[PDB]
């Protein structure tokens, strides 16, 4: 569980927001891309795995599961590439609610930047710092530290 | 100390590599940009602070210290923007040795990607995972977790 991440792709302003969620904590990283490609997804995962100990990634769709480039990135970075089948139906709703939350935050900050990518990074910040009382950022560090110890 | 980061800018292939180093652990994040601007530096810091609890950033030079855009990003993200004056002379050598190490790793991976940004992210991965026996990635998580607790 400490090493399990889930990919998620959502759309806004004719662009794609690619999100990685640390399942156990709700911590996220995200980027804006023109379109979801294996190339972009592969690069995103390479970045993620250099920053956090990513053991397993549940891909967001079958195209990214199939993509040889995504498979190669997962090979390179020592990531177990898995499907994203919601054998637990609650997964679906959690991701959906997260996308709605993220879009809400983006709306709340949208006039504070010209570019969508800037607003998205503001949303990442706000999401990860929000106390629910610990924040997702606090939870991921505690979970991983406990695992190391 | 758990919240202290240092910016560092180095050059390769006619491009700029912007690095943030977590001082206490040696953990890094990095990106390739065409040139160092306040705009790019500001965006980089916004990304960093959404991902880690960045309390203080020692800027890499006077232009980024002066930049109103960098100041505004630091304001937005709750970062104390400071100078990078090496009152401790050892800081200089550590950063310089890090740049040499990073460039060495980039050379070792360079033929595994077309684009420099990809090689840089591979270097980030290798640097953060390298056991010296804990890795920088393990050290940053332990330092921050201890601070939370
Ligand atoms: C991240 O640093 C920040 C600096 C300042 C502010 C406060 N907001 C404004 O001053 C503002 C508000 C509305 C439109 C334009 C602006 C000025 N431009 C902000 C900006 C900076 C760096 C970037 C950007 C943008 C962008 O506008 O998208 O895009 C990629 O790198 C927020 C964040
Ligand atoms: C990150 O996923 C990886 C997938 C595969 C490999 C193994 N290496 C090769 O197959 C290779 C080797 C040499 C030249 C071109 C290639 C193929 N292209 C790799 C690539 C992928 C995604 C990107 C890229 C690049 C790039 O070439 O820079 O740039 C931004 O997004 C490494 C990383
Ligand atoms: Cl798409
Ligand atoms: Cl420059």
């Amino acid at each position: 569980s400490p090493g399990i991440w889930q990919l998620d792709c959502t759309h806004l302003e004719g662009k794609v927001i690619l999100v990685a969620v640390h399942v156990a904590s709700g911590y996220i990283e995200a980027e804006v891309i023109p379109a979801e490609t294996g190339q972009e997804t592969a690069y995103f995962l390479l970045k993620l795995a250099g920053r956090w100990p990513v053991k397993t990634v549940h891909t967001d769709n079958g195209s990214n599961f199939t993509s040889t480039t995504v498979k190669a990135a997962c090979w390179w970075a020592g990531i177990k590439q898995e499907d994203g089948i919601p054998y637990n139906p609650q997964s679906q709703g959690v991701i959906e609610s997260m996308n709605k939350e993220l879009k809400k935050i983006i709306g709340q900050v949208r006039d504070q930047a010209e570019h969508l990518k800037t607003a998205v990074q503001m949303a990442v910040f706000i999401h990860n710092h929000k106390r629910k009382g610990y924040s997702a950022g606090e939870r991921i560090v505690d979970i991983i530290a406990t695992d190391i110890q």
